[PDB]
């Protein structure tokens, strides 16, 4: 579960997706998605 300010999943990232519970998961950029 990706921690806050944890790149939580832009094109191509198939690491940790799920942001913990708090966060959101914000796609900020085509790549750069970010958990706050
Ligand atoms: C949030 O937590 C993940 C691991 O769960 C880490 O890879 C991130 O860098 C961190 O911000």
């Amino acid at each position: 579960t990706q921690s806050h300010y944890g790149q939580c999943g832009g094109i191509g990232y198939s690491g940790p997706t799920v942001c913990a519970s708090g966060t959101t998961c914000q796609v900020l950029n085509p790549y750069y998605s970010q958990c706050l």
